[PDB]
C-alpha cells in the first residue's frame, strides 16, 4: 500500500499537536491500551503489577516508556513510508525478545486514534482519521512481514 502526499500531511499535521506534549500523550495511549486490553499488560514485567489506572498515572517508568514508543513511533511515521531501516530493530526485538503478535498492534493502533481522536477533534476528523489509519495498517503490512521473514509472525 500506499499513502498520497495529501494523507501523509494529516498524518504529520495531527502528529506535530502530539509532539507539543510526547509524555502526556504516551501516558494516555498506554492506559487507554491497558484497560482496554488488561492482557497486553502482561508483557511488561516492568509493568504487570500495576493493579489500577491511578497506579499507572503515577508510574514514572511507563511515563518514560510511552515517550520511548511514541518518539520511535514518531521517527517511523516522518519518514513517510520509507521506514525499512527503522523497522528492522524493532521487529527484531518485539517478535524474538517480547514475543508481540501482530494482534496487539492492532489494540494499539486503536488506542493511538481513540486519543488523537479525543485530544484533537479539530484536526482529527473522519479523513485525517482515515490518513492515519492508513499510515498504521501499512506500519502493521511492513512489521507483519518482517515477523514472517524473522520466523514468527505472530
Ligand atoms: C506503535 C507500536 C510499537 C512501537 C513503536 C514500540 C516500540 C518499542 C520500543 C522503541 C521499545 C524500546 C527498545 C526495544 O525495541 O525493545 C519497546 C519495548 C517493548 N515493547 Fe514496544 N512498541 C510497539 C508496540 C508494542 C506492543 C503492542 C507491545 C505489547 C502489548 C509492546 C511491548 C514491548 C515490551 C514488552 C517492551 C520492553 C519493555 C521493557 O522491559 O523495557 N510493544 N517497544
Amino acid at each position: 500500500m500506499v499513502l498520497s502526499e495529501g494523507e501523509w500531511q494529516l498524518v504529520l499535521h495531527v502528529w506535530a499537536k502530539v509532539e507539543a506534549d510526547v509524555a502526556g500523550h504516551g501516558q494516555d495511549i498506554l492506559i487507554r491500551l491497558f484497560k482496554s486490553h488488561p492482557e497486553t499488560l502482561e508483557k511488561f514485567d516492568r509493568f504487570k503489577h500495576l493493579k489500577t489506572e491511578a497506579e499507572m498515572k503515577a508510574s514514572e517508568d511507563l511515563k518514560k516508556h510511552g515517550v520511548t514508543v511514541l518518539t520511535a513511533l514518531g521517527a517511523i511515521l516522518k519518514k513517510k513510508g520509507h521506514h525499512e531501516a527503522e523497522l528492522k530493530p524493532l521487529a527484531q526485538s518485539h517478535a524474538t525478545k517480547h514475543k508481540i503478535p501482530i494482534k496487539y498492534l492492532e489494540f494499539i493502533s486503536e488506542a493511538i486514534i481513540h486519543v488523537l481522536h479525543s485530544r484533537h477533534p479539530g484536526n482529527f476528523g473522519a479523513d485525517a482519521q482515515g490518513a492515519m489509519n492508513k499510515a498504521l495498517e501499512l506500519f502493521r503490512k511492513d512489521i507483519a512481514a518482517k515477523y514472517k521473514e524473522l520466523g514468527y509472525q505472530g
